[PDB]
């Protein structure tokens, strides 16, 4: 238990121990816009997102890197 699995358009979302943002096993380091730190997520720089769950899905949707089979066109 205590883990959330989710498949977004081919990308697996790994949430472990009710923490840890991972996609396809790759560590997703969030950067919050909070008082502690004024910066954007390292994987999505200067892009505006709404929530944390939204963020995770936005990454997979915006980057084909987490989609899998696509090196280019």
């Amino acid at each position: 238990m205590t883990h959330h699995t989710e498949v977004f358009e081919g990308g697996t979302i790994d949430i472990e121990d009710d923490t840890s943002l991972t996609i396809n096993g790759k560590e997703i380091s969030y950067v919050h816009d909070a008082v502690k730190n004024k910066w954007s997520s390292r994987y999505l720089p200067y892009t505006q997102y709404d929530s944390l769950l939204d963020l995770a899905r936005a990454i997979i949707r915006d980057t084909v890197e987490f989609s899998g089979v696509k090196e280019g066109s």
